[PDB]
C-alpha cells in the first residue's frame, strides 16, 4: 500500500489492536515491527488471532532502519521512548502511544515517572493528541503524545463545560473503571483470571500518573491551576472504560445547559455521542469501536452535576485514537478505518 | 437444634443464601419454608444446588401455621412484606429482610415508594438491623428492619466519623458498585449472562431507593439532615459490593484520626476490618463470607478524604447480617454460624 | 449504495449481527426491517450500541414494502418462517437464517418439530447455506437455508474427510461448546448471568435437533444414513463455538492423511483455515471475526483422530455464513464486509 | 482443639483451600505451615482474603519440625514431594495431593514425568485416595496418595460400571473441561484474565499426566489394561469440572443399568450424588462445596451412554477430598468439617 508504517513495541495489545485496525485501512500498511523479548518470532506465534494477515517478523529496535517507513506508531513502556523517539528521522510522522510527550511540565514528568526528561527539546513541538479538541494542531504536527485511555474519557467531556464557564474547576471528583486489558499482557500474578474476577478493587489511588495528564489538559482551557481527585477501579472485564464524573456546576447553572454544551460541542463529531438527557451509556456499547457516549445528569447536591463518559480503553482509549491521528497527519480523512460497529453482545 | 426457623419467600437469592447459611448453624434448623408460585414443589427443584440437605416442602404463607416457629426470616416481593409482617402471630423475632420497615418517616416511604405505608403502627416499633451500630437495641427488639446491601457498607464506616464530627455531613459522595446478583433472580433482558458479562452501567442515577434509608441513618448521627449523591454502579460480576466514598474532614482533622476513629470503633468487631495505612480491599477478598473491609486513603484535594467499603453484598449486604442479628434476637453468640471464609479465589 | 436491504426481525441478536456486518458494507445498504414486538420504535432504542448508524425506524411484516428490497435476511421465529417466505414476492434473493428450510426431508422435520412444514414445494429449490461445501450451488439459489452453529463446525472438517473414505461413518462422537449467545436475547431465567457465569453443563443430551441436520449433510457424502453423538455444552462467555470431535480412521490411515487432505481441500479457501499439526486453536481467536480454524491430532486409542473445529457461533455459526452466501447470490466479491479481524482480547 | 494439623507447600490455591477447609473443622486445627519461597511472610500477606484467620507464620521446610503436628497434608510442587515425604517420622499420617504417589508402576511415573521415581519400597505402602472407593484401605493406612481431579470425576462412575461388567473397556472417550484455578496461581501469560476470558481451549490433547493416573484406576477394576482417550479443556471460570463420558455399554446392558448401579455404590454416600434419569448436572451445582453429581444418559449410538460428573476443582477436586481421606485416617467421621454448602450463585 501507498503508506509504510513502522509500528515499535508490537509484541502489546496496544501493538496488536494497531495490527488489527490497520488491517481493514485501505491506505496504510504494516511494514515494520519491533518486539523486544519476542524478536525473531512469527506475531502469529504471539497473537494467533492475526493469522488471517501476512504480516513483517518481529525484529529489535536496534535492528531496525527507520528509513524503512513513513510514519511510526510507539507503543513501548514509559520510560524507554523518550530516547528512541528522539534519535529516529526527522522526516518521519509520529505517533507514540506512550506517555512520554503529553506532559508540557519537564519537572512534572520526573516527578511523575521518576526520571530526567531525556528529549527536553522535542517535546515543546509535540501535540497532545486528543483528536475532537486539538485536532487543528494535530495536523500539522510532526510527533504527538497519544492521550491515556482515563484522561480521554474525562477531557472530552470537561473541556468544552470549562471553556463556556459552565462548571467550577475546584471539588471535581473522578471516579473511573477499566478492564484488566488496561494493565497489559505481562505475566504478573495480579492479573491472572483468578485475581481479577468476580470481585472489583480500586488502585492508584491519590497519586496514579494520570493525575498530572488530567489537570495540565483542564488547566489549559481553566486558564487556571485545577486540582482534581482520581480513583480508577479495575473491573472483571477486558475491554471498556468509564468514568463517573461528580463535578459542581458554576452558579445559575443547571444540567440542561451542560447538555446544550455538549451536544452542541460535539453534534456533527462522529466519534463523539451525545446521549439525551436521562439516557445511561453502557461501556458494553462502544467495546470494539472508536466512540465515546456521554451523558448529563443532575446531582441529588444542589448545583451539581454527574457525567458518565464511556469508551473503549484499548480503541478511543489507545490505538484507535492514535489511527484516527495519523489519519489526519497523513493527510487522509480522520475515520479511514475507524468505523468499526460495536460487537454488542 | 432447638430453634425453629421460618422462612417465607424461599425462592429468592436471600432465601436460598438463608437456607445455605443456616445448614451448618449449630441451633436454628429451617422448619418451614414459603413460596408464591412454587408452592407444592421441593427445594431442590427451584434451587438443586441445595439438593443435599432435607429440607420442608414449600408451601404458600397464607397456608402456613406457626404453632411449631420460633423466629421469622422474611423475604417477600416488596409488595406484600407489610401486610402479611403485621398479620404474623405477635410473639416472635421476626428479622425482615424487605425494605418496608426500613424507613421510620412514612412520608418518605410513600414519596420514595408512591404507595401509602400499611403497617403504620407496627412502624413504630421496628428496629434497624445495622448490627455493628445497633447492637443493644437489636438484642431485644420484636420487629426487625434487615438494611439493604449498599447502605451496609455505607454507613459501618461513615456513623462513626459523624458521631466523632472528623468528617462534615455535607457534600458526602458516593460511588457505588455491585454484583448483578443484588438484581434477585427475575427473568429479565438486562439480567442475561450475555446482557451482563463485560461492562458496567450507571443505573439509578439521582435517585435510588436506598438514597433514604441512606441519609436517614447518617442524619440520625449527624443530629442534622444529611443529603448525599448516591450512584449504583453495575458489575459483570456475580457478588461483591463497593461503596468508594468521597468525604470532606472536620476542620484540623487528618486522614489518621479518621483512621483511628474507624481502627477504635470497631476494633474487636468480629466482621468489620479496619486495613493499614495505603492498603486497599479487594470484593475479592469477602466473597462468599460476612465480613466487611474497610481503608481509609488522603484524597488529593486539600481537607478530604477516600474511604472504601466492601461486602458480599448478599452476606453480610443481606442474608448473612439477617442472621446475625436473629442470633442476638434469641440469645445466641453473635457470630454462630457466620464464620464461613471467603471463597477465594 | 447498489443493494438496498430487508432485515425481518431486526430486535435479536441475528439481526443486530447483520445489520453490524452491513455497517460499512459498500454494496449493500439496510433500508427496511422488521420487528413486530417493537414496531415503530427506534433501532437505538432495542440496540443503542448501534446509535452511530441511521437506519430506518422497525416496522412490521405486514407492513412493510417487499417489493422496495433486492435481497432480504430472515430471522422470522422458527415456527413463522415458512409461511412468510412462501408467500414472499417473487424477484428476490432470499437467506434464512431459521432451521425451517435446512431439512430436505419434510417427514423428519415433523418428528424433529413437532409441526409439518408449511411450504414443501418450495423447500425443493433450496439449497444448503454451508458455503466452502456448496458454493456452486448457492451462487444460482434464490433461497438459501443458512446453516445451524454447531452442524458448520462439524460438516467443514468431516465432508471432506468422508468425500476421500479417509474416516469411517460409524461412531462419530461430537463434543460440542458455543457460548450463551446462541440462546438468544429471550429473558429466561436459565441465562440469567447469575446462573450461567462461573459454571458449565451439558444441554440437549442424545437427542437435539441439529442432529438431523448434521447428519443430512455428513449423510450427502458417505452416500450412507450416518448416526452421530452429538452433545450441546453452554459456556460463561457471550461469543465463541467450538467442536471437539471424535473419529475413527479407515484401514491404513494416519492423522497426517486426515491433516493433508484439510489442507489441501481448504488451502484455496479465505474463511476456513486449517492449523499447523500439533497447534491447538482457540474460540478467542476468531471472536467477532468471520474467520474459522480447525486442527487434527491423533487419539491415544489407536485408530481414532481428534479434530476440533472452532468458530464465533455469531459469524460462520449464522449471520457471517449467512452473509457470505448472500454475497455469491447476488454475484458480488465473497468476501465483501467480512473481513473483520477478530477482536482480541 | 485436638489434632496439629501442619501443611507442606503452602503457596499454591490447594494449600490456601486446605486451610480455609480447617478453619472450621471442629476437630483439626492448623499448627504448622510451610512456604520455603515465601518463609517470612505472613500468610495475609500472600491470600489477604484470610485475613480474619489467626494463622502461624510461614516457616522453611528447612525450618520446620514435624513432631509437634500430628498429620501433614503436602502441596508442594512435582518433582520435590518424593525427597521430603521421604524423611518424616511414621509417627505422622500424611496426605500427599501430588501426583509423586499415584501411580504404582514405576517406570510409568517416569516416562510420565522425565524423572526417576524416587521412593520406590515406601510406594508400595501407598493408598490411593478415591475416599468413596477405597476408604478401607485409606482408614487402615499412614500414607495416602490424594487422587488427581479429572481422574476422580471419572473413576467414580465408571470404577463401579466396570466391576459390575456393565460397560465395555474399549473405547472409553472423556471430553472434560475445567475452571481455570486449577492450573494455578502461577504467573504465567497463558493464564491472564484477558488471555482466558470468553473463550474455552483443549489442552493436553492426546497425552496428559491424568492419563495415567486414570488408566491404571480404570485397569486395576477391570483387571485388565485399559487405554482411553481424555481430553481436558479449559474454561473461562475459576472453579468448576466436567468430565463428558461416552462409553459403550456391555451386552444386553440397558442406561437403566448403568444408572441403577451407580445408585447402590453410592446409596449411603454424603458427597457422591446420583442424579434422576434425565436431570443434567451443572458445574454450578457443587461449586465451592466439596460435591459432585452424576447419571447416566442413554447415547444416541448403539449400546452407549452418556455420563456426566462434575466437581468444585479446588475442593473435592483437590483440597476437599484430602481432608475427606485424613478424616478417616485419624478415626473422625468422614464428613467431619466439610459439610460446606455449594456457593450458588
Amino acid at each position: 500500500k501507498d503508506i509504510r508504517i513502522g509500528l515499535l513495541g508490537a509484541s502489546g495489545y496496544t501493538g496488536a489492536e494497531i495490527v488489527r485496525l490497520l488491517a481493514n485501512h485501505p491506505h496504510f500498511q504494516v511494514t515494520l515491527m519491533t518486539a523486544d523479548r519476542k524478536a525473531g518470532q512469527s506475531m502469529e506465534s504471539v497473537f494467533p488471532h492475526l493469522r488471517a494477515q501476512k504480516l513483517p517478523t518481529l525484529v529489535s529496535v536496534k535492528d531496525a532502519d527507520f528509513s524503512t517507513v513513513d510514519a511510526v506508531f510507539c507503543c513501548l513502556p514509559h520510560g524507554t521512548t523518550q530516547e528512541i523517539i528522539k534519535e529516529l528521522p526527522t522526516a518521519l510522522k509520529i505517533v507514540d502511544l506512550s506517555a512520554d510527550f503529553r506532559l508540557r511540565n519537564i519537572a512534572e514528568y520526573e516527578e511523575w515517572y521518576g526520571q530526567p526528561h531525556k528529549a527536553v527539546e522535542l517535546q515543546k513541538e509535540v501535540v497532545y493528541g486528543l483528536t475532537e479538541i486539538l485536532r487543528e494542531d494535530i495536523k500539522k504536527a510532526r510527533l504527538v503524545a497519544n492521550p491515556g485511555c482515563y484522561p480521554t474519557t474525562i477531557q472530552l467531556p470537561l473541556v468544552p463545560l470549562l471553556k463556556a464557564n459552565l462548571i467550577k474547576h475546584e471539588n471535581i471528583i473522578i471516579d473511573a473503571k477499566s478492564g484488566v486489558s488496561g494493565a497489559g499482557r505481562g505475566a504478573k500474578e495480579a492479573n491472572l483470571y483468578s485475581e481479577i474476577a468476580e470481585g472489583i478493587s480500586s488502585y492508584g489511588v491519590t497519586r496514579h500518573r494520570h493525575v498530572p495528564e488530567i489537570e495540565q489538559g483542564l488547566s489549559d482551557v481553566a486558564q487556571s491551576k485545577v486540582t482534581v481527585s482520581f480513583t480508577p477501579h479495575l473491573m472483571p472485564m477486558i475491554r471498556g472504560m468509564q468514568s463517573t464524573i461528580y463535578v459542581e456546576m458554576a452558579p445559575g447553572v443547571r444540567t440542561e445547559d451542560l447538555h446544550q454544551q455538549l451536544k452542541t460541542s460535539y453534534e456533527d463529531e462522529e466519534f463523539v455521542k451525545v446521549l439525551d438527557e436521562g439516557v445511561v451509556p453502557r461501556t458494553h456499547n462502544v467495546r470494539g469501536s472508536n466512540y465515546c457516549h456521554m451523558s448529563v445528569f443532575p446531582d441529588r447536591i444542589p448545583g451539581r452535576a454527574i457525567i458518565i463518559s464511556v469508551i473503549d480503553n484499548l480503541v478511543k482509549g489507545a490505538s484507535g485514537q492514535a489511527l484516527q491521528n495519523l489519519n489526519i497527519m497523513l493527510g487522509y480523512p480522520e475515520t479511514t478505518g475507524l468505523l468499526h460497529q460495536p460487537l454488542f453482545p
